[PDB]
């Protein structure tokens, strides 16, 4: 990826942005940096794309990095989230099921996927402080 940004310390540059968002602020910095090491990089190019379907075993945490995402419910409700909001699963081992259909509102929408386990091994106080990457 050729883009104006530091190399030696890439995560750092990204961290600064993490703080900007509330969802990423709810947890101390350390947790943020750790997540960046256990979070996937994904960005939807074609707007109006489906992010999650109704009745799907949510096992990964999603966070709106850029763009707006609209959520639809089977009952007749439609939520509206904006850059900064979070959705997907909770930091608790407890799993959950999607109760609606998510769809982007604009193009060039960025997002991030984080495994539950790693999501409950950082924020929480599990035996392993950080992820094992070696």
């Amino acid at each position: 990826g050729s883009s104006g940004s530091s190399g030696d310390d890439d995560i750092e540059q990204l961290l600064e942005f993490m703080h900007q968002l509330p969802a990423f602020a709810n947890m101390t910095m350390s947790v943020r940096r750790e997540l960046c090491s256990v979070m996937i990089f994904e960005v939807v190019e074609q707007a109006g794309a489906i992010i999650l379907e109704d009745g799907q075993e949510l096992d990964s945490w999603y966070v709106i990095l850029n763009g707006t995402v609209e959520i639809s419910h089977p009952d007749g409700k439609v939520e509206n989230l904006f850059m900064g909001n979070s959705f997907g699963i909770t930091p608790t081992l407890d799993k959950q099921y999607m109760h609606g259909i998510v769809r982007t509102k604009v193009d060039d929408c960025q997002f991030v996927c984080i495994a539950q386990q790693d999501y409950w091994r950082i924020l929480n106080h599990v035996e392993k402080s950080g992820p094992s990457s070696g």
